[PDB]
This record gives C-alpha cells, structure tokens and sequence, in this order.
C-alpha cells in the first residue's frame, strides 16, 4: 500500500529535470543537468517525519503543516538532491512529466524558499493529453525563473563546497500539484539540496513524508 517511487495511483512523476543548454548547443547539442529524476520490482521508499522539515517551508497557508493536515497523507514526498553545479547566457530550463489513469487539468505550483520563506513562485496549468489508455501531462522546457538562474550563477562561484552546502542548507523548493477543477492535492514534493562533486553528477533520494 506504501509508495515505491514518487507518485500515487492518481498521478505518477515520469521525469523531472533542471538543466542549462550552452549557447553553442545550436552547433553541437549538449545539456547540463543540475538535478534529474527519471521513473521510466523495487522496495518501499524510506520515510521521514514531516514535522522535522516544517521550519524549512512557509507557514500560515500553502505551508507544509496546513497542506499535510489537508491531505491526503500518501501524496507527500521529500526529495534530497545532490545538485551538479559544474558546467554564459545559455537557456536555463525545467521539464516535468506526469501520468494518470484519469483525465484532469493539473495546477503545478513551485515555491522557491529562503530560510523557509517564499521568495518566488511559479504556477502552471496543464490539460491531460490521452495517449495509449493513460493521460500524460507535459510541462517541458519551462524557462527557469531569473531568481534560480542568478542563484545558480552565484552558488557555482563560491570558493568551497562546504559553503555551497551551508548556503543550500537554507534553500528549499515546495511543489504542490492539484486537480485544478476539484482543488484536491495530487502530489506534494519538498526538495532539499546539497552539491554533488562533479565526478559524481546529479543524484537524488526520495522519501515518503509521514506523521
């Protein structure tokens, strides 16, 4: 009954990535992945108690505690990213793909938070496209908001990766996917971050948020 990947029976994440294509990508295509989840016979995901990360996201409303209280509890995930920050006016982008058995319009809200305070927010809607019995939701090549692009440019220039990790310690992203018509929550993902080491590329670990 417990999740094996990032999804519920109503909405599965297929693929998520944040990337930059250098200006010369036009000559020889390349992209750098800052972070990447691909879910194209596994055990249960580990659990993390949601109370321990409340103070890393906003409060009062659209905050973790109120969202979790709203439910459903099984829709809540924590993703730890080891971001690859080793890669210039190129294209900074975010691509997301989801799948369901039912036809919905999704609202996807992404709240960028600094010391648990909302700083920027992007809200996108996506109508289902029916393909092979299953519905697919494609939010591909969304331009990264200027706050994140500038954050990444500054973060990458820090002299020590322990300082990157100290800065990232206070940097979080909260994603809420709801049925736009019914306002029911489909997927809530809390993102926390560290740097990887370049020889190592982007990595991640997914947890169920429990209470």
């Amino acid at each position: 009954w417990q999740a094996r990947g990032l999804g519920t029976a109503r909405l599965q994440l297929v693929e998520f990535s944040a990337f930059v294509e250098p200006p010369d990508a036009v000559d020889s295509y390349q992209r750098h992945l800052f972070v990447h989840i691909s879910q194209h016979g596994a055990p249960p995901l580990e659990s993390v108690d949601v109370r321990q990360i409340y103070d890393k996201f906003p409060e009062k409303k659209g905050g973790l505690r109120e969202l979790y209280d709203r439910g459903p509890p099984h829709a809540f995930f924590l993703v730890k990213f080891w971001a690859d920050l080793n890669w210039s006016g190129g294209f900074y982008g975010v691509s997301s793909q989801y799948e369901s058995l039912e036809h919905m319009t999704l609202t996807c809200s992404s709240k960028v938070c600094s010391f648990g305070k909302q700083v920027v927010e992007k809200v996108e809607t996506e109508r289902a496209q029916l393909e092979d019995g299953r519905f697919v939701y494609r939010l591909l090549r969304s331009p990264m908001c200027e706050y994140l692009v500038n954050f990444l440019h500054k973060l990458r220039q820090l002299p020590e990766r322990y300082m990157m990790n100290s800065v990232l310690e206070n940097f979080t992203i909260l994603q809420v996917v709801t049925n736009r018509d019914t306002q029911e929550l489909l997927l809530c993902t809390a993102y926390v971050f560290e740097v990887s080491t370049s020889e190592r590329g982007a990595q991640h670990h997914i947890y169920r948020l429990v209470r």
